[PDB]
């Protein structure tokens, strides 16, 4: 469907076997091209990397971690969740990669933030934080409406409609006050007979407002984050092993470290080291998916203004750490099944698993941070990272967070070879550097999530691949 | 564990093999009681009923439906979703019954309501509706705050903190106005290069308010509805087949219509018809989980005031209708994976499946409606119910709703077999509810109708546990 069949013989070399490079290869093959993918790593998928039992990684600081998670247990060190709009889902369909729901919103996970209130550092469930925030917000807006404050922008009918909504939205008393709600939850669960349970009591208005316990609620609305969300059963990398299988390992050189990319008379020549040897491959066209800050390191004959453009896609920090617990305390004690706790601490968030519900063990993502709050972990050894994660996590979920730990494994994307970034931020943000890089450089085409309007999304890398393959095809057709 | 081991030889006859009965028998057996369950259906589970290929049901009007859903495809005609706090999840663990997420909130499903606006009968995604509703709500509160309307209840610091939340929560402009948002979604999806996509433009403040487009938002917050929600993989009934297998089919008589229940000198005697044959069983105690409005039909020696209390638990209407499509158009076209569309139409809601994502076919719950809006379907034939469900569904999801239909299957709880109600609606804890919590000598009542979670498995299971506990303490005395 992407493009028609190609007439005659035509070759492409793809640099990088991440999502953009594998998608490119896949589509080019379908159309009848000869394709070769050159991947530096020994796995397919790039920044889509799933940590499981056996995974070993040596980072740019020379520390080697060996993952020992139990069979079936894993976490996604990069890409982990997909919204419904993204072409990633269509590819899961085409490739036969089963998906399942990803818990991107949960009433029972915690918020915990510092403030000049008695709620400072205190863990509060989302449903409680929500009921209080929306209760007092609805009360206040109703107060202003009744007061006449909005008489110049609302009719009398409007005011009565708005009021009705606010009473229900905020679960207000009959006289317009927020006095609590069953929406907060219960200290004792409603049962049978005369066991009515006991609601959790509300916090006071000023402390709710000043605590900032609602600071993350808008996350629920993000176009790429709103429920429903999805993820492949058994890891996000299953998409890229499905791509690898379809392309054929014959057409993918793993452990191929590209060192040179040059426009030549016959197309593009790419030199790479694989198996200790210097190798060369020439093809009619090349699709370069190596992260833009790493492309400059190659030997090349790219024009000055292209090399300057590449530098404007600044690299960024992000990272995760996952802990296998031998007891699913979050489910058994906290009644949390998936979702994420959120905090202002460096850890940023604690993400609970979306598989093996009610089982005996599980991996928790003890932190997923970015920017400044990932810089706080980058330089730390793995052991140090873990200690900092458990310390900060115990401040949110209690002592239980320190118990029943089997193993752990971290990644910091700025510190990981062949990435050296989580994703690009273009200086000046389309920027002129981004625009420039959409243009082919003779027979060299750039592709990847940085050359999309969904940077840090697989959809970005995949729509980039698809656009580039379409361009090459339309050129070949003439 | 619920109760310690009983001493000696003690028997209990459980009437009904739905959740309350099966839980009762499970827990009693575990403590070492002799237990026999009598279930009128062929299946266990009661109002937990999952329709699959081969399912056949003749309702109280004499219409027989035969489900022909493809292998592995189904829908829950009764219980379908579980919140994290319910003991239903604990029993799924105990029983080894795999659970998965249930899609109880979706940004991409539609709301569709009648109003005296141009939005009347028009489908709007939840994310568009929310963005507009919360965008304008935040603008209006921020305006009032800035104008000094709330200076008597908020300090300057409070005002500044509230304003900060409001701009974020409403995605307001730098000058405090709702001007639209990427949160609404995109007419054209943002892609690569210069394919920026095109944001869906906002409705006006008046349109939003006067359409009542946000009337269903508070559903998201219900204690028993808030995400995350769960459901057994492959159907809710799988809980009750798991109970059945633990209890053992030698201790359950299916096809066993109870016709009498009496306190007698030897304990409690229950008469039932099974295979057209009249049978009788006597046990030391009975646990009666038959819906309360049905209890009066039995030959009995219950006190008058107990027969009167049972009549206070008024039956309620609810039903559903599933359609198998040979194409998953909701996923492929509408980018809807699970969740529900909501409406003021009789259909009430259209629920999209939480399994077989990206497959070639699936079952849509074309309606799940209660009260007035189920009465509207109850007396219709299934064919008429289908016709509608399709007409109204096509008004929300377009002409595609009418195409690629394979088969269908409906249930209406009031019209059906050994239920004759979705759940109890007590007249006016009421005195009648309270009265029925007491044994009637050696006869105990259990069910979701004697709980603070009526219309939840949690309510039936906690009722069963309390009854079992009471029987055990009594034997201990
Ligand atoms: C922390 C984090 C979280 C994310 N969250 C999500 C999410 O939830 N959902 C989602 O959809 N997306 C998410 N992503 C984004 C997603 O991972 C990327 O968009 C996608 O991986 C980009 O694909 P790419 O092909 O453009 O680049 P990459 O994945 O970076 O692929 C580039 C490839 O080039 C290779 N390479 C580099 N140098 C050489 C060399 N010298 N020679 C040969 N090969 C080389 C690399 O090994 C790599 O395989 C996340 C990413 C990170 C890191
Ligand atoms: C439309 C609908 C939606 C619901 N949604 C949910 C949901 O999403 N989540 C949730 O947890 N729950 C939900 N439920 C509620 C759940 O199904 C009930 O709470 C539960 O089934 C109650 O169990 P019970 O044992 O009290 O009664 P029942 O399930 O009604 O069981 C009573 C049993 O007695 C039997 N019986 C009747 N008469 C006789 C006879 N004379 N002799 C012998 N046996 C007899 C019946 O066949 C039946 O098996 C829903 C219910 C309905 C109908
Ligand atoms: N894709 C991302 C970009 C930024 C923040 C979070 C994510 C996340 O989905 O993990
Ligand atoms: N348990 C029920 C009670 C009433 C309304 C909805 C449901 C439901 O969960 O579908």
């Amino acid at each position: 469907d992407l493009i028609g069949k190609v007439k005659g013989s035509h070759s492409v070399v793809v640099l990088g076997g991440g999502p953009a490079g594998l998608c490119s290869a896949f589509e080019l093959q379908k159309a009848g091209y000869k394709v070769t993918v050159l991947e530096a790593r020994t796995r397919p998928g790039g920044r889509v990397w799933t940590a499981r039992g056996g995974s070993e990684e040596t980072d740019l600081s020379g520390e080697t971690q060996k993952c020992t998670f139990s069979e079936g247990h894993f976490y996604n060190v990069g890409a982990t969740r997909i919204p419904q709009s993204h072409i990633t889902l269509d590819y899961c369909r085409e490739l036969g990669v089963e998906i399942q729901g990803f818990g991107n919103q949960n009433a029972n996970t915690f918020v915990n933030y510092q403030s000049d209130t008695s709620l400072s550092g205190q863990s509060v469930t989302y449903r409680a934080a929500k009921a209080d925030t929306f209760g007092y917000m609805s009360e206040l807006l109703k107060k202003a409406t009744d007061q006449g404050a909005l008489d110049q922008v609302l009719s009398r009918e409007d005011k009565d409609a708005l009021s009705e909504f606010l009473s229900d939205f905020g679960d207000l008393s009959d006289d317009g006050r927020y006095l609590g709600s069953s929406r907060r939850g219960y200290d004792s669960e409603p049962g049978a007979g005369l066991n009515f349970g006991t609601e959790k009591k509300p916090f006071a208005m000023q402390e709710v407002i000043r605590s900032g316990i609602g600071r993350n609620f808008s996350f629920d609305f993000g176009y790429d984050q709103a429920m429903m969300m999805f993820t492949p059963v058994g890891g996000m990398d299953r998409i890229y092993y499905a791509f690898q299988d379809r392309i054929g390992t014959d057409n993918i050189v793993f452990g191929a470290e590209v060192t040179s990319m040059k426009n030549v008379s016959e197309g593009v020549t790419v030199e790479y080291t694989a198996g200790g040897s210097k190798k060369s491959i020439t093809a009619d066209y090349a699709i370069c998916t190596i992260p833009p800050h790493l492309v400059g390191r190659l030997q090349n004959n790219l024009p000055g203004d292209v090399l300057t453009a590449l530098k404007a896609a600044k690299p960024s920090s992000s990272g995760k750490l996952g802990i296998e617990y031998s007891r699913r305390w979050w489910e058994t004690e906290d009644r949390i099944y998936g979702g994420a706790s959120n905090t202002d601490k460096d850890i940023s968030q604690i993400m609970f698993p979306y598989d093996h519900y009610n089982s005996d063990r599980g991996v928790v993502v003890a932190y997923y941070s970015s920017g400044k709050r990932q810089e706080a972990f980058e330089s730390l050894t793995h052991r140090q990272r873990l200690a900092k994660a458990i310390a900060e996590g115990s401040e949110i979920h209690g002592e239980k967070y320190t118990r029943d730990i089997s193993s752990s494994f971290s990644g910091s994307w700025r510190r990981t070879k062949y990435s050296e970034s989580a994703w690009a931020n273009w200086a000046g943000s389309a920027t002129p550097e981004y625009e420039k890089l959409l243009e082919p450089v003779d027979k060299i085409y750039f592709a990847g999530d940085h050359l999309s309007n969904a940077i840090a999304w697989q959809h970005g890398a995949l729509t980039s691949a698809r656009d580039v393959v379409t361009h090459i095809h339309e050129r070949v057709a003439q």
